[PDB]
């Protein structure tokens, strides 16, 4: 699509072919005047670099579009209150929707954990990387959990492969 | 001291009365002329910084040097071929002193995982960092190892909260 060739060209400022993390940091809002988490572009530019010269192209970045659009439309979704930053109760709407048991203290770390405004409300950057972080742990727990019955037993010595397994 | 004041006087380039990240950074070697490791400088910062400056002042700089020349006679200790790189049989050889009971394939893993030079050796600025970040593995292990069998079980929600009190 040319309009993604106009997206392309606004965000590559330096006009090298080639979107690095600081030009995605700046085309993108997360809706509280404070620049848009460095991690989370980090995250999602590594996740379509299929090169590795830390940053994106056109062909790649019509997935990074794709990517960040979708996270729009679940963020929305999730943002009843249309306050721009999910909430305790919002965040476990959505953790509840994608089939997620976790009780209701435990989201108060999940938000202390992930918000980087002091507000106990989630801006869509961290939001982003929080559900990515969340992702991984859930994808290394179903390693270890192989009843499925929400339980893990370790020893000492798989404990540490399964926290190096994050990285 | 006042030799701990020269050293004080030589690391604090720009005068303040308070030594910076980037100022121990460049007081340290790590013996292969390549910069002493930022996320090791941090955490002996931090570590010792009672206030919140990003950095040292001389009342703290005392235990600043304490700790880091513990870490030389740990390391030469277990420097035994004195290469001034701590290899697999050493570290073996290290960890085995502190009393840890891991097999050999696993310290593979630990190599790869604190190595930034390829070598599959461990320089100074890497070990340090490496023994801090298992040490706190180990104190987390520990509470949830309430019988001490060197075997944890844990459900999701205790999985998570688990990873997170890392930090
Ligand atoms: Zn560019
Ligand atoms: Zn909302
Ligand atoms: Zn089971
Ligand atoms: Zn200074
Ligand atoms: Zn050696
Ligand atoms: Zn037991």
């Amino acid at each position: 699509q040319s309009f993604l060739w106009n997206v392309f060209q606004r965000v590559d400022k330096d006009r090298s072919g080639v979107i690095s993390d600081t030009e995605l940091q700046q085309a993108l809002s997360n809706g509280t005047w404070t620049p848009f988490n460095p991690v989370t572009v980090r995250s999602i530019i590594s996740m379509f670099d299929r090169e590795n010269k830390a940053g994106v192209n056109f062909s790649e970045f019509t997935g990074v579009w794709k990517y960040i659009t979708d996270w729009q439309n679940v963020f929305r979704t999730y943002d009843r209150d249309n306050s721009g930053m999910i909430d305790k109760n919002e965040l476990k709407q959505a953790l509840s929707g994608a089939g997620y048991r976790l009780s209701d203290q435990f989201h108060d770390i999940l938000i202390r954990k992930f918000d980087r405004q002091g507000r106990g409300q989630i801006a869509f950057d961290d939001f982003i990387q929080g559900c990515i972080v969340l992702q991984r742990l859930t994808d290394i727990f179903r390693r270890y959990d192989t009843d499925q019955d929400g339980w893990i037993q370790v020893s000492y010595e798989q404990y540490l492969s399964m926290v190096f397994s994050i990285v």
